């Protein structure tokens, strides 16, 4: 019973699919779906995927609408596929990715996630759903997310957010705190202690420690004087340094925040993709001050803070490891005379 | 049950739509559509109407597959649309009709053709389906085709040939000769006597009488000696004139068709519909003669001569109305002493 003519009758009556019968007409014309509503044509959706205007369509129309792990937590844990859903990439209007197990007839791969050709594939198991457990016992490498204990096997706690249809959120009406658990051929394998990025934006940022309302409510000097900073360049690598035509510093996003409240400035998202890194080309409209790549990361403060604080400011030049959203991100470090020069996140 | 997939379903399994149940997977892309057959894309349709491509793809698949009356009567008549079918105009890759009744929820304009808002439309209505023509009796204005009589109605016999999937023939295993009636705000009409063109090919051109089975043979002056044609001016009118820059005259098809064995010619046809009168343009090879609109019509020979032997000699201009195809066409007559100077179809 599966049509486009179906797929839209659920869109237009239920805001997505929800398996109801019936049928309305549509049009396909460049990209674009239409369908007649007392007789003049609407849009309900504009390709802007590379897949098929229809196919992308009905992906879009069985989009998970649960709260579901941001895109760049399931990258980092190298996540191939998912297991009878969808997982739509709301910073790329596009379904995180291109194949499918039990969904959609021209992007499938298998029927169910037990076929041999899913056997080299990271799939991905949501424990919230019946048999996904039973099914990530069994499956060669596979992701397992969970609501509460699965006895037999050792959590790892993730972060608090969660995404729930595009909006990234703290939920207290709904759960959005996940243990994971991973196997890697056959074998369940121990997750790392790791940090977690805020995933926040710029303009609608709020704090979220004390430290961090200190840092957006009082001056410079005596920030840096209260928690006693000194040497830790804070001057350059948070606040960041707007008096040459090379910008200096700024790799901490309420360092944005902090500057933005007091002169609005542009930035240029050129890879727009959810990463645990960003980089951004950035223009300050004050100054006149920019820098081509500038790699910034929303880290609380307080764990930005921890983790400086618990290095050897003794060597000239240094690489740093630090495991960030169950990933390792290089860092440099340049120190002289026994106080920090910079730190940055590596290209 | 009306879908995208279902369509499709049955153009490969079928060649059109027979109302079967099934579906199969379908992609589009590019005013093309597509469908998956072990693994791999192939292309059902390239749309080039004016339409969607998925309604377009459907009115297709809807096409009527019987004999049906070649587009130029149709037009001549004034038929607007048609009841419960799709006539396929194959010399546009188009519907003959843009609007639809009973047929596709996209163009309807009604479910049956009672409803008043069919009342000022020349409907066509095909006799040969049961309830037609009663339809037909119903109807305010309207054109309708019969294999037999019909109690009550004078007939207008029609042309011999008709149109099957595109081929223009004569039937001997199916019947391609109709009746023809017409109605006007309530009332019948009596059709006039007409001429019919003969609907054939430059290419594959054949005679159908022993006068053009002569013409094709015989020699300029041989044919013009044995059926008396001096005065007739059928050196410029029908062979034509290739010895200065502007052609001359050429407005008989068969005429085209005997300079085309001897030495081919290039032909544009700058508005490519069917017509009972063509316009081309038209540049002989040979020669280095053309011109920019050549009017050329398929008459039997035979036919013309009847035409142009029933004419007055005395006047230097006349405008002479003949009666083609059901429509009136205008021809310019020059004479000068008595003989013709030429005869073409006006502009």
């Amino acid at each position: 019973h599966m049509s486009l003519e179906n797929v839209a009758f659920n869109v237009v009556n239920k805001g997505h699919f929800d398996g109801q019968q019936g049928e309305v007409p549509v049009s396909i014309i460049n990209n674009t779906v239409y369908t007649k509503v007392d007789g003049v044509d609407v849009e309900l959706f504009e390709n802007k995927t590379t897949l098929p205007v229809n196919v992308a369509f009905e992906l879009w129309a069985k989009r998970n609408i649960k709260p579901v792990p941001e895109v760049k937590i399931l990258n980092n844990l190298g996540v191939d596929i998912a297991a009878n859903t969808v997982i739509w990439d709301y910073k790329r209007d596009a379904p995180a990715h291109i194949s499918t197990i039990g969904v959609c007839s021209m992007t499938d791969i298998a029927k169910k996630p037990t076929e041999t050709i899913c056997a080299p594939l990271t799939v991905f198991f949501d424990g919230r759903v019946d048999g996904q457990v039973d099914l990530f016992r069994n499956a060669r490498n596979g992701v397992l997310i969970t609501e509460g204990s699965v006895k037999g096997l050792q959590p790892s706690v993730g972060p608090k957010q969660a995404s729930l249809n595009g909006v990234t959120l703290i939920g207290e009406a709904v759960k959005t705190q996940f243990n994971y658990y991973k196997k890697v051929d056959g074998v369940v394998q121990q997750l790392p202690e790791t940090y977690f990025t805020q995933s926040r934006n710029l303009q609608e940022f709020k704090p979220r420690s004390q430290m961090e309302i200190d840092f957006l409510e009082l001056a410079m000097d005596e920030f840096i004087e209260r928690y006693k900073l000194e040497g830790y360049a804070f001057e350059h690598i948070v606040y960041g340094d707007f008096s040459h035509s090379q910008l200096g510093g700024l790799h901490l996003l309420i360092g944005l925040a902090k500057r933005f409240k007091e002169s609005p400035f542009e930035l240029q998202d050129f890879i727009p993709m959810d990463s645990t890194v960003k980089n951004y080309f950035i223009t300050d409209a004050q100054t006149g001050s920019s820098k081509c790549v500038c790699s910034v990361i929303d880290l609380l403060l307080d764990d930005f803070v921890e983790i400086i604080k618990s290095q050897d400011l003794s060597v000239v030049s240094k690489v740093v490891k630090v495991t960030i959203d169950y990933t390792e991100i290089s860092f440099m470090l340049w120190c002289k005379d026994g106080h920090v020069e910079t730190f940055y996140p590596k290209l």
